[PDB]
């Protein structure tokens, strides 16, 4: 029936992508993010969810952070209700509440209902932490029609499915609070996980714990001993400025704190204007990046192969973004760079929506070539396909002939346009028509009408018609693997009797084109 949305639902941050057009797109929520925190707070009887939630996630103690920690498990969290007395949640109501918030803005921002989804696992979940997490799709009004792992869905992102040989990947997953590093062996669509090994308690938090430490000692030097860690909005500005500092740190060398007014003493205002160099980062931080190493040779060895054998390695996880964690993962694996050309913030849903548009059979993912897979042509005198952009052609690229009318005191010329390697234009499929009038009387062969054929870096095609002599001119511009398969097999089916009919065309003379009544 309808679509098949991909969730990422992550322990720090969730994402929601779906496929339209036959390419994976990624939902912005309400504020414009597209990722959400996946954290739920209440205050007046009123459930937050996401971004405004995490602004108050040490202020307001209702906050539910990293719920994904429970999930499986038959713990509640409290929360105290408006009027003081308290209510106990399940992970699996938690977790239905990010859901449907993820679910209620993809809606509004597509314009239809949505009652499917493709959620993401960790690989190491078990059946009752998948089965808590498919509940809570339920509870949300989704149908979950899979559950896949998050490495899983990171190599369909990559489309390593479509190798068409077995692959051996290695994919490294850092987070905002676990890590992860998967083995997968990817042969004729099956996915199995041969190794997975990691930690639940670090992530890309534990890096901002590190800048909070490093600014509470800086404040404590300057401020006599001045300290801060039982003052709520106090720390929640550190966690604020610790995490934003980390994330200009992957693209500076340094940074500034800037924290003014973070208290008041009897001597005035605590201040802080404090630089933090990406080395200094990286020397504090240390021991966190080196828990990460050998896990990947742990899993090499788990999985009974050498470093060498693994065919590719991808980065999943928002903090792969740090240079220091990229250039430990090459360092591990010589000779292989790691891929992370797909935001790997976004890859996991980005797979999850892929997964979700084969459940749903649409078959409809194009391709994005810079050669053309197909010749294009004009149609010329006795329905015959002239070729003006040959097959395999570079884009982007612009080729012009110039034609003749195919009668005597023809008024107008047909430009119909055709895709496929076929030698009459009928065989071929057509991509759209124009007409050019306001010709001259003259006989046949007289007039002279330059055509241009134009494809842009993008693959757009646009057709120009010139009249040279009264300089009227028109034009048009025109708006899958499985479609371009099909056109090359219907040239490989008639090969003989196409052969026939080019043995009597001569393309080499000036082409003509003919006006008719539609
Ligand atoms: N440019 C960046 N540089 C460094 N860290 C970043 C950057 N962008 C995002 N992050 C961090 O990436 C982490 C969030 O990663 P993300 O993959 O979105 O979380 P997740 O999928 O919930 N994983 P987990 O928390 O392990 O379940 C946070 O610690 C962010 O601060
Ligand atoms: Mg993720």
């Amino acid at each position: 029936n309808g679509l098949i949305i991909g969730i990422d639902l992550g322990t720090t941050n969730s994402c929601v992508s779906v496929m339209e057009g036959g390419r994976p797109v990624v939902l912005e929520n309400p504020e414009g993010k597209r990722t959400t925190p996946s954290i739920v707070s209440y205050k007046n009887n009123e459930i937050i969810v996401g971004d405004a939630a995490k602004r108050q996630m040490v202020t307001n103690p209702n906050t539910i952070v990293s719920i994904k920690r429970l999930m499986g498990t038959s713990n509640k969290v409290k929360v105290q209700n408006a009027d003081g007395t308290t209510k106990e949640l399940s992970p699996e109501q938690v977790s239905a509440q990010i859901l449907s918030y993820l679910k209620d803005f993809a809606e509004k921002k597509i314009g239809k209902k949505i009652s499917r989804a493709v959620i993401t696992v960790p690989a190491y979940f078990n059946d009752a932490e998948r089965n808590a997490t498919k509940t809570a799709g339920k509870i949300a009004g989704l149908n979950v029609e899979r559950i896949i792992n998050e490495p899983t869905a990171a190599a369909l992102a990559y489309g390593i499915d479509k190798a068409s040989r077995e692959m051996k990947v290695l994919v490294y997953d850092l987070g905002g609070g676990t890590f992860d590093v998967s083995l997968l062996d990817i042969a004729e669509g099956t996915f199995e996980v041969l190794a997975t090994a990691g930690d639940n308690r670090l992530g890309g938090d534990d890096w901002d714990n590190k800048i909070i430490e490093y600014i509470s000692a800086y404040i404590a030097k300057e401020h006599q001993g001045l300290n801060l860690s039982k003052d709520k909005m106090a720390m929640q500005r550190l966690k604020e400025a610790a995490e934003r500092a980390k994330i200009e740190l992957s693209a500076q060398l340094e940074t500034i704190i800037s924290l003014p007014f973070l208290t008041v003493t009897q001597k005035g205002p605590v201040n802080v204007e404090l630089k933090l160099t990406r080395a200094k980062f990286e020397e504090l931080t240390k021991p966190l990046l080196e828990r990460t190493r050998n896990p990947i040779s742990d899993v090499i060895k788990e999985a009974k192969i050498k470093p060498e054998e693994i065919n590719e390695i991808l980065l999943v996880g928002g903090s792969t973004r740090m240079p220091a964690v990229q250039k430990l993962v090459e360092s591990m694996v010589p000779g292989k760079k790691p891929n992370r050309s797909i935001n790997p913030d976004e890859v996991v849903a980005i797979g999850a929506a892929i997964q979700g548009g084969v459940l749903r059979g649409d078959v409809k993912d194009v391709l994005l070539l810079d050669v053309t897979p197909l010749t294009l042509s004009i149609e010329t005198l006795g329905g015959v396909a002239t070729p003006l952009i040959k097959r395999n052609t570079t884009i982007p690229v612009s080729k012009s002939q110039i034609f003749s009318t195919a009668q005597d005191n023809q008024e107008s010329v047909d430009v119909v346009v055709c895709q496929g390697e076929r030698p009459m234009s009928r065989d071929n499929k057509s991509l759209g028509r124009f007409n050019l009038g306001g010709i001259q009387p003259a006989p046949k062969g007289k007039p002279q009408i330059e055509i241009t054929f134009s494809l842009d870096a993008n693959g757009i095609l646009n057709v120009k018609a010139k009249d040279l002599t009264t300089q009227k001119e028109n034009s048009i511009t025109i708006s899958s693997e499985e479609e371009i398969q099909k056109m090359i097999r219907d040239a490989e089916a008639n090969k003989e009797r196409d052969n026939i009919i080019r043995e009597r065309i001569e393309l080499r003379n000036e082409g003509e084109l003919e006006h008719h009544h539609h």
